[PDB]
């Protein structure tokens, strides 16, 4: 006979953007209605010694 | 839709004279500007050893 000893999956590691350090740069926001959204924008003010 | 989420201003830091160090080299003093006749006759006899 031949025999078959166990058969083995993929044990897939999960990844999230919240965890990495890489998202120390970020602030990340959720927004529901950002399909909506065209642009966005800041103005920024300064006056000089 | 069109977003606009902020408005910035520059925040301006302070310069006084007393509080430098360049202000130890000097001796400032305020006066009245008594017009003086171009006051520049200050003269000193200083003992010699």
């Amino acid at each position: 006979f031949e025999a078959i000893f166990g058969t083995f999956c993929n044990r897939l590691e999960w990844v999230y953007f919240l965890t990495s350090g890489l998202a120390a740069a970020a602030h990340a926001i959720k927004f529901h209605d950002l399909n909506k959204l065209t642009t966005g924008k800041m103005l920024f003010h300064v006056q000089v010694p």
